[PDB]
């Protein structure tokens, strides 16, 4: 409260409201200003990741992959898939150990890492991918059970339909077991893991246990010549190495099935890393070991038959089959019985109890399917909670004591059932495999992008993640999805890009500190730094304007006109000076900053809103002109709206306005004054005095823009009579060397001539309330009144400023007579000597010159060399 | 002078000094502050471009190209080469019509368009390319003359040596005619052009004039069946279409041979466009017309022999040769006499007088060689004048009334002679052809890059150049140089990149308004705009610091320390407040801006120097804090050096320093104070009060950098006794959730305890000269002295600030006892209530706390939520 307090965790909690009644930080103004189920890492992320990786391939098609591709090359396949998977694991660990991750899985990580765009895109893709991987795992189980009940005669319908029936029944059962909370299905996956490990152990023991009954088959029991033969990549008619990797890689996916449970984990940012990485390690070790064992234990082909005798007749027999026995030897002529390349149930028979390995297949398939079916709706409901796609505002309610996406479970069940009864899993497989690849690629790109933008808030807790390995992982994921069904990769990239576009044009109104935001800041900073090293030059001058807008709403069309000759060229800083007590005005600026900056961005005003606190408008603008900008983006021109209200405004205010003029001149700023009717085809430019070229550059830049592109830029000047043609030719060659594509140059000799009586008497009537009438009251009352500036010095300030006023009024008359048909007028701003002219008289000059006309820009330049005709 | 003057061309002339005595612009301060041979376009750029394009191919190898590739495909070849050439012509015209081009050619255009890097690189490449194209043209003439003097028996030596002899003699003659001024060689090219056009006319007339003597040859005189046959692309054993285009394209090059004479043209920016484009038009028309005529007039092969009788025996004769006559019919069996595909002198014989066409070949070759030999040294001497490569500071003197590169002429003559006597022009041809391609590519990229950066000074006088056609031209040049000898294109790209690197690491100290500079500004502006649309978030906070450096030289290691936790992360604005009269201080700021900004860039300080003019340091820094920055790059922290001199400084100055502290607090700025020994392994952080997380973020960012990466970040806090273990565990979990990888957390209970007598008496002695001794002089003298702030209120300001001082001194003692071994110390900055504490007492607090210690950062934060453990 009154005294500063020691730091506590309570200060930084709930980020909007988290126990705010206790441990609330004291504000700087207060000190200064004077007066329900959660899973551990073992059973929540280790078991689930391990149990999701282990699927159909481990027990069915692995003997095939090690049989065709050689042992030394099948291990290469496994190692490449594991490099991709492990690099993605490090990336996921880096993302997960950054903050506290609320709910969902890969979606939440990627979204909160680098923006709702990639977040929503890849989250939707991953939710679909897991929802259908449910169907893939369950139909693998269907193939297993139908093979078992076709080898054992009893069957009900044709295989292509019995698979559908059994898959539908068991996916219904999977929904039932999953929809009943997560303690129950957690224990269910525990018992499935026990069964799976029993199957692995049975295979290992049986592989160490050879027998003569299986001798006719490829089973021989660790014979060295079998290993020597199987090292080679003995392929088949069609399957190439890339196709082999394509077959295997689905077995590599399934990691971060615990990360998808991040919403229900007891302690993320400590369970995700050492659960996912350790699960990948264990599963890869098991794959490699079992592959080398089965390759070293069984042979390619075996004419399994007792009639195949081990008598071993003395023949050449170059094949190493007869090296063990004449049985299962020399069957290459016709398609012999079975073997690694000719059978799949090798895994079953090399082991001991065939049931204890069959149960391995069922447990692996069910466990992987159940893990995917739990993971998909968590991701989906996290995605729907953020309402990136408002169409799915449902699927996020999550009925139950622990938020469980019942609707998400039903939706993923329907999707899985639909893809089961489609029964075309073979053709859909590459699409979904490289959806998984796309998700992994965006995770590694998540880490790389986060490390690329410095972002002091990046700072993850988990080391071992360096940026280049993550970039390599993204590249490898892209290359692998090219390897797997190139056109599927193109389709996946199209889907990603389409969702990206959809989200970036939706622009969900949400902010969670993307790495994209950090990169934006860092990029803008780096280019400002490189600009700071770029020396100035005439033909790279830009009108970079501080515009005393006030509130940017107050003068809209003025803002548009300035934006016209500053869009995509030069700077535009909309300055607004705030007033009054410091404490209240801090909050005033804080809200106006957001409001007006968003208003500019919404209205495509590439401008910069700069609020300052100051005692009055003059020294607030002094603040702005002195300090606004960054590097060589500091303003060089001050833009004002003509203070139309001076006849009614307090004369101190208009004096402040004129001293603003004078300050801008004093600190080497060009001044532009815009007088237009704000209630809401030639550009006429009367640039009678060489301001330095700015009075040319403004209309030319206006002609550059599309709005004024179809409008001539005819020019007027003043010159002595009898030299009219000479002056016009010199003017034409002068600005033809400036490449200002004029349309008609007019030369006026009527300047410096006494204007009509009506106009002079009108100006005298206007100035009468402020000319101080310095006739009587010689010095005492005269000096007493002059103790405040804003009166015109009758005698003193109308001696030569008499002809100054005459030129002003006559110029106004000339703009009436000649340029009244212009779409826009740009004319030299009159300059009065500092202190020599009463501010009232100078404002009267501006009124007299600028009144009753189309839009006017009274441009006076820095008197530098703004334009050039060199190169 | 005193009065503003009408604009005149004299104001913008010579850009440093050009008739400055007459027509000198009046300065804004003055108004405001109170008190020898030149060539026209016909003979300088039209004749030269036309006469350089027309070379060997027109009269020697063109019959070959139209004979092998079909008429409808030879015209396609010519049209593609002309598309490349004409797009480059539009680009060159756009570049040349921008400013006034001093001297040189393509070098000056490209350099002054987009920087000395591409300028010097491509200028050197083009100078070499023209220097050796001299050799190519002259050896073509050598082949012509040796063929003429071998058909006419008299010969001197073997052809491979007679060509060398005649080429050497005639290149010596070419030097002689070129080294004798440009009026003489201009008239020489005039007469060569007359000869060439006579040859063209003779060919046309002879082609309209058929005869029986040439009837046995391919000459038949516009027979329709000959045209119908020749439309097809009847190629040969080896020559493919791409090879054909490779042969032709050297004939397309040679444009901007007048642009290389830009230094000696009477009026560039009006001669270059309508000379180069018209010359390309005329030459392409002549190529196309002569190609179609010779294709429609002669046949592929002709067994030229009177014995070949036109008797026309009644045979099949599918070939259209016999359609005209049995002569020159059916010779395909063996290699028959000659023809389009079997002879080159067809051009000579289809015409009338063979001498009047032979003279055509000699005139074309000599004229092209002479044009190249004039153009190369102009480019070279322009390149050497800018001293981009200081090694060639010679070759630029240019002796003569008109600056003529005598040394350049000699150098190009030596290069041409060397490549003549090498006599390996066939193998070097693709290298030089795609050097020409590279130069054209950089010209089109010149225009595209210039149009890409808005740059109000771009604005060329010549329309018809839109940016996308120039980009297409650059792409086409790149593709064509791939077509011509791919590895030659790779070598050319390597040479370009190498010269680019050499120049960009040389960094010649010169500024001529590159388009690269404009692009740098525009890119930085665009990314600042996109940053302006990026909403704030806690975990994207950056310490973006306004550092009251003063002169950045004054405190170097302080600048380095701030740069350490701001490099590549957050902003760093080195503010310096200037003093005194406005007029002198304007120039002061103007010179200091350049000096200090260059000093920062040189010393790899990615900082921003911000000078302001102000009455005193306090309100200058007020200017800076209120207004510095752009968009969301405004500073959020104020960094000060501890005013070490306060014991000697005027007490008003240190009061100003403390009110600077207070202003920074008032406008919601965190404050960092650095006290280190500026005369010139654990980071200890004692962050006793929850500033909002900045006191953690600073040392962590220090640990991020390489300099401090190997240094622990151990932390100290204060806590009540009997809760030491609880407080330490809570602290550890708190900043482990903040991922600040601490090394040892220490908890101190000795805080809030009365420190030793020696330290308290030392502090009392220090504060004695300013405690105002408010014992006597009850109110009158007391209030009179208190009419100025900087004295300590003895009675009032030492009631509870007594225990404040006690904590300050005891904390100092503790830093001595514990953290004196640190490499750096970061501690909470004490905050005093505004106006409640005398500024002298607060400065004494800072002295007492910070004295006699390693580098200290007294960090006090905004009291916002700088750190977070969410995501
Ligand atoms: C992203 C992976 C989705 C699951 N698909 C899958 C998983 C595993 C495994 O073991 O995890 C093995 C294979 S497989 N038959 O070896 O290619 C798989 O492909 C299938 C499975 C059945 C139907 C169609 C395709
Ligand atoms: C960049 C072009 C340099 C000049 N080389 C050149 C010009 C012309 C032409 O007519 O301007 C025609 C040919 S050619 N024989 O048709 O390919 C040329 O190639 C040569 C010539 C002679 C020796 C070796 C190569
Ligand atoms: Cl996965
Ligand atoms: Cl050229
Ligand atoms: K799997
Ligand atoms: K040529």
């Amino acid at each position: 409260n009154t005294m500063d307090a020691v730091p506590r965790i309570d200060h930084y909690r709930h980020t909007a409201a988290q126990l705010g009644e206790k441990l609330l930080r004291p504000s700087l103004a207060e000190l200064h200003d004077e007066l329900v189920v959660k899973f551990g890492w073992i059973n929540g992320v280790l078991v689930r990741c391990m149990l999701n990786i282990w699927g159909v391939m481990l027990f069915i098609r692995l003997s095939w992959i090690v049989g065709q591709a050689g042992i030394g090359l099948s291990v290469l396949v496994i190692m490449m898939a594991t490099v991709v998977t492990t690099i993605t694991g490090l990336s996921t660990s880096a993302i997960a150990t950054n903050g506290f991750v609320r709910g969902g899985g890969a979606y939440y990580l990627i979204s909160r890492s680098l923006g709702p765009e990639f977040g929503g895109a890849i989250g939707l893709i991953f939710a679909f991918a897991n929802a259908v991987a449910v169907a893939m795992y369950v139909v693998g189980f269907a193939e297993t059970v139908v093979e078992l009940l076709k080898e054992h005669s009893i069957l009900m319908i044709d295989e292509i339909n019995d698979i559908r029936i059994i898959g539908a029944i068991t996916v219904v059962i999977l929904l039932g077991i999953s929809v009943a909370g997560m303690e129950w299905e957690a224990k269910a996956q525990i018992v499935l893991l026990v069964i799976l490990l029993l199957a692995i152990g049975d295979f290992v023991i049986g592989t160490f246990i050879p027998l003569e009954s299986k001798k006719p088959k490829g089973f021989f029991g660790y014979k060295s010549e079998i290993f020597n033969e199987n090292f080679g990549p003995d392929f088949r008619e069609e399957e190439t190495f890339f196709s082999v990797f394509e077959i295997f890689f689905p077995a590599a996916t399934g990691i971060l099935a615990g990360a998808n449970i991040s919403g229900d984990l007891a302690d993320p940012q400590s369970a995700i890393p050492k659960g996912t990485l350790l699960a990948i390690l264990i599963t890869t070790l098991v794959y490699v070991g079992i592959a080398v064992s089965v390759g070293s234990c069984v042979v390619r082909d075996a004419t399994g038959n007792v009639n195949d005798t081990i008598v071993t007749e003395l023949t050449n027999c170059t094949s190493a089959a007869c090296k063990l026995n004449f049985d299962f030897s020399s069957c290459e002529s016709s398609p012999c019985s079975y073997g690694l390349m000719n059978n799949f149930q090798v895994m079953s028979m090399v082991s001991g109890f065939t049931p204890l390995i069959s149960a391995g297949i069922f447990s692996a398939t069910l466990s992987s399917a159940l893990a995917s079916l739990v993971s998909a709706p968590k991701i989906f409901q996290a995605l729907c909670k953020d309402n990136i796609y408002p169409a799915f505002q449902m699927f996020a309610k999550g009925y139950g004591k622990n938020n469980e996406p019942l609707r998400g479970y039903i939706l993923t069940f329907l999707i899985a059932l639909g893809f089961i009864l489609i029964a075309e899993c073979n053709v859909i497989a590459p699409i979904i495999s490289n959806f998984f690849l796309a998700s992994y690629a965006l995770i590694n790109f998540s880490v790389f992008h986060a490390s690329l933008a410095k972002s002091p808030g990046w700072r993850p807790a988990f080391k071992y993640y360096n940026m280049w390995i993550s970039l390599l992982g993204a590249i490898l994921c892209c290359i692998v999805m090219f390897v797997i069904n190139w056109w599927a990769a193109l389709l996946t990239y199209v889907i990603v890009l389409g969702l990206y576009i959809y989200v970036t044009y939706k622009k969900p109104d949400v902010n969670w500190g993307s790495s994209t935001q950090a990169l934006t800041y860092l990029n803008a900073l780096q280019h400002s730094i490189r600009l700071s090293g770029v020396e100035d030059h005439v033909k790279n001058f830009r009108p970079q304007c501080l515009v005393m807008t006030g509130a940017p709403n107050s003068r809209p069309a003025l803002l548009h006109l300035v934006h016209d000759f500053t869009k995509n060229v030069g700077l535009m800083i909309c300055g607004h000076v705030h007033m009054g007590p410091r404490r209240q005005a801090m909050k005033e600026m804080s809200i106006d900053q957001a409001k007006y900056q968003r208003w500019l961005i919404k209205n495509k005003m590439k401008a910069f809103y700069a609020p300052v606190h100051a005692d009055d408008l003059r020294e607030g603008a002094q603040y702005l002109m002195q300090a606004a900008g960054l590097g060589r983006m500091k303003p060089n021109t001050l833009v004002l709206g003509f203070k139309k209200d001076w006849l009614q405004a307090d004369m101190r205010d208009v004096d402040m306005y004129i001293n603003l003029f004078h300050d801008a001149f004093d600190i080497q700023y060009g001044v532009v004054v815009i007088r237009l009717k704000e209630g809401l085809n030639t550009i006429d430019v009367w640039w009678l005095f060489d301001d330095g070229g700015l009075t040319l550059l403004i209309p030319y830049l206006l002609t550059t823009k599309k709005k004024w592109k179809d409008c001539k830029i005819r020019v007027f000047i003043g010159g002595k009579i009898n030299r009219i043609d000479h002056d016009r030719r010199a003017m034409a060659t002068l600005l033809s060397k400036f490449r200002i594509d004029f349309s008609d140059i007019m030369v006026l000799g009527d300047i410096n001539t006494k204007p009509k009586k009506e106009n002079i008497i009108a100006f005298e009537e206007i100035i009468e309330p402020y000319r101080l009438h310095e006739d009587d009251k010689e010095q005492d009352i005269a000096d007493k009144m002059k103790e405040d500036e804003p009166w015109r010095i009758t005698d003193n300030e109308l001696e030569l400023y008499k002809t100054k006023t005459y030129r002003q009024i006559r110029l106004n008359e000339l703009l009436k007579e000649h340029s009244s048909t212009a779409n826009i007028i740009v004319m030299s701003l009159p300059v009065a000597r500092k202190g020599a002219v009463s501010s009232a008289l100078y404002m009267a000059w501006l009124e007299a010159l600028s009144k009753d006309l189309p839009p006017i820009l009274l441009v006076r330049g820095n008197h530098q060399s703004v334009l050039t005709f060199y190169s």
